[PDB]
């Protein structure tokens, strides 16, 4: 199956590395949790910002140019991305956006971090109807001295 991880600040935004203030180990570590040893597919924008493949994943980027890092697998249309997965239990889609969007229908699972803060952004994590989704897991924590706000882990499965 296939399943979204996002960390959304306020009003949904999303972004890129450099983008994104806050500095949430506890994230990063979810974050790494719930993707080791899973294929990752995420677009060329946001595999430009991580600079360099996730280690222990197979790493799929979305491109409409051939590529242009033989350290990753390149595909040009998201039934590829997800063929390129081969057979594994759980596709881990890493965003940005547009790819969200693309994937969101597809998608069994998401995993969000709900961030207390406001950013300057305009992109934001595509909408869903709350209908269509069920919040099995959630986990608040406060900003402590190495994590610089608030966040809250969820998980939704789709019904
Ligand atoms: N300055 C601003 O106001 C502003 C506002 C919004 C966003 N941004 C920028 O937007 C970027 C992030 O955008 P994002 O989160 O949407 O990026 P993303 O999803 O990580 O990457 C988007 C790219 O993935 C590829 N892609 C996606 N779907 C595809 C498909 N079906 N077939 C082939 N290729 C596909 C395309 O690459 P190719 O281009 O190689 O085809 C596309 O440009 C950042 O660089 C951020 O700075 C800036
Ligand atoms: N939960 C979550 N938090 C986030 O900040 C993001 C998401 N999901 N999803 C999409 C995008 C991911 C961006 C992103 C992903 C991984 C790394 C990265 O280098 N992760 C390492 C751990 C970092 C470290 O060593 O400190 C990893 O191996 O997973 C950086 C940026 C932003």
């Amino acid at each position: 199956m296939i399943s979204l991880i996002a960390a959304l600040a306020v009003d949904r935004v999303i972004g890129m590395e450099n983008a994104m203030p806050w500095n949430l180990p506890a994230d990063l570590a979810w974050f790494k949790r719930n993707t080791l040893n899973k294929p990752v597919i995420m677009g060329r924008h946001t595999w430009e910002s991580i600079g360099r493949p996730l280690p222990g994943r197979k790493n799929i980027i979305l491109s409409s140019q051939p590529g242009t890092d033989d350290r990753v697998t390149w595909v040009k249309s998201v039934d590829e991305a997800i063929a390129a997965c081969g057979d594994v239990p759980e596709i881990m889609v890493i965003g940005g956006g547009r790819v969200y969007e693309q994937f969101l229908p597809k998608a069994q699972k998401l995993y969000l971090t709900h961030i207390d803060a406001e950013v300057e952004g305009d992109t934001h994590f595509p909408d869903y109807e709350p209908d269509d989704w069920e919040s099995v897991f959630s986990e608040f924590h406060d900003a402590d001295a190495q994590n610089s706000h608030s966040y809250c882990f969820e998980i939704l499965e789709r019904r």
